C-alpha cells in the first residue's frame, strides 16, 4: 500500500446534501472504500479514524478499535454509509477538526505516530475563521493536514491555505480535486503524494 508507516490517520467525510444522494452512493462511499485500500492499517502501521460531517461531526470508526487497524472492517463501516439518511445539511468542518483535537487533548492518540488530517469535501467550510483556528491548533500539535476536494463547489485557495500552501502557486502534495466522476482515479495518486509528505 503507497500508505505504510506509523500514522494516526484521521479521515473526515463531509457529508452535506449539495453532494446528492446518486454522488453519495456512486462516487462519495466508493472513494473513502478506495482512500482506505491505499492504507496498510496494523497494529504498527496506520490507524484509522472515520467521522463524517455536515450539520456536525459523528465517529464512525473509532481510533484504536479493531476497524482502525483492519481494512475488512473498516471497509464494512464505510459501506454502511449507503444504509442510512445520508447526504443532508451544511458543512461544519470546524467540529469535525475539533474532535480531532479532542483526540490529542485526551492523548488518545499514540505520541509516536505522525498525526494526518485528510479531508473529503464538496465545498467550503460554515466558517472559514473556525476551519482556520482549528487548524492552526492541530498544526501546533504536529498535525499534517490534506483536502480531497470534490466538484464545483469548493473554493481552491481555502483548501490549499487550509494545508499549509500558497493558495495559487507552486506544488502543493497535501492537495488534489476531481470532478465527481473522477474521483477514484484521482485517490490514488493523492494518497501516494499525501503519505511521502507525511514520512519527509
Ligand atoms: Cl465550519
Ligand atoms: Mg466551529
Ligand atoms: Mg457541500
Amino acid at each position: 500500500e503507497v500508505c505504510n508507516d506509523e500514522v494516526d490517520l484521521y479521515l473526515l467525510m463531509d457529508c452535506s446534501g449539495s453532494i446528492r444522494r446518486h454522488n453519495w452512493v456512486k462516487h462519495a462511499v466508493p472513494l473513502a472504500m478506495k482512500l482506505i485500500q491505499q492504507l496498510n492499517l496494523n497494529e504498527n502501521a496506520i490507524h484509522l479514524y472515520a467521522n463524517i460531517f455536515s450539520n456536525n461531526a459523528k465517529e464512525i470508526i473509532r481510533l484504536h478499535s479493531d476497524a482502525s487497524k483492519n481494512k475488512e472492517k473498516a471497509l464494512i463501516i464505510i459501506k454502511s454509509l449507503l444504509s442510512t439518511n445520508l447526504p443532508y445539511g451544511r458543512t461544519n468542518l470546524s467540529d469535525a477538526l475539533l474532535q480531532v483535537r479532542k483526540h490529542l487533548n485526551d492523548r488518545i492518540n499514540r505520541e509516536n505516530a505522525n498525526q494526518l488530517v485528510v479531508i473529503l469535501t464538496d465545498g467550503i467550510p460554515d466558517s472559514i475563521q473556525d476551519s482556520l483556528k482549528e487548524s492552526r491548533k492541530l498544526n501546533d500539535r504536529g498535525v499534517k493536514i490534506a483536502v480531497f476536494g470534490i466538484g464545483q463547489g469548493i473554493n481552491v485557495a481555502f483548501n490549499r491555505f487550509l494545508v499549509g500552501c500558497h493558495p495559487s502557486d507552486g506544488k502543493c502534495n497535501l492537495y488534489a480535486d476531481s470532478a465527481w466522476e473522477n474521483v477514484k482515479n484521482v485517490i490514488g495518486p493523492f494518497m501516494k503524494a499525501v503519505c511521502v509528505e507525511v514520512e519527509k
